[PDB]
């Protein structure tokens, strides 16, 4: 599962859904689900619009609960650390794996800052 961050292009366009934003809740494993759980202070949505079925559709990310998976190893606990979030939607609910284009906002260009923000859905050809 370990890979190495994929292409934008691919991962914006190729993802269903991607938003910055902040950890701001636990992981919840079930025993019998394959998949978890996190809860997070969601920021802004850069794709995922026509998924904006109100206006949050991207709270928590999903990710299957297998050992040879890529889940989402998360280390922060600060509320307040935006972040940028490429993965697609599940019957609704949001999947990513340490192998899908999921950082930092402050690690982004400024210019990839804007591409996201705007550019990268349509132009995510990085």
């Amino acid at each position: 599962c370990t890979c190495v961050p994929p292409h934008p292009q691919t991962a914006f366009c190729n993802s269903d859904l991607v938003i910055r934003a902040k950890f701001v809740g636990t992981p919840e494993v079930n025993q019998t689900t394959l998949y978890q759980r996190y809860e997070i202070k969601m920021t802004k949505m850069y794709k995922g619009f026509q998924a904006l079925g109100d206006a949050a559709d991207i709270r928590f990310v999903y990710t299957p609960a297998m050992e040879s998976v890529c889940g989402y190893f998360h280390r922060s606990h600060n509320r307040s650390e935006e972040f940028l979030i490429a993965g697609k939607l599940q019957d609704g609910l949001l999947h990513i794996t340490t192998c899908s284009f999921v950082a930092p906002w402050n690690s982004l260009s400024l210019a990839q800052r804007r591409g996201f923000t705007k550019t990268y859905t349509v132009g995510c050809e990085e």
